[PDB]
């Protein structure tokens, strides 16, 4: 059912702007939440752990002696 913030596209009520503007509402915001929180973290750890897993090993000749802590 439509009624809240109802718009008008062509000649019908607004079945597109309704869901489409709602899907975009979280797609744009909701996408910046987990994207940066979840991915921003995964890339922060997965990237920090991989760099400290195949570089300080030879470059530092040490296995776990060196970690992220950044």
């Amino acid at each position: 059912m439509a009624d809240k913030t109802i718009f008008n596209d062509h000649l019908n009520t607004n079945p597109k702007t309704n869901l489409r503007l709602w899907v975009a509402f979280q797609m744009m915001k909701g996408a910046g939440w987990a994207g940066g929180v979840f991915f921003g973290t995964l890339l922060l750890i997965g990237f920090f752990r991989v760099v400290g897993r195949m570089l300080p090993i030879q470059e530092n000749q040490a296995p776990a002696p060196n970690i992220t802590g950044a």
